[PDB]
């Protein structure tokens, strides 16, 4: 599990929640 409200690990720029997270 991983902190979606933290830049994606992918390092696109935005967040779990708005990114892969999502
Ligand atoms: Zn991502």
């Amino acid at each position: 599990k991983v902190g979606r409200n933290d830049p994606c690990p992918c390092g696109s720029g935005k967040k779990y929640k708005q990114c892969h997270g999502r």
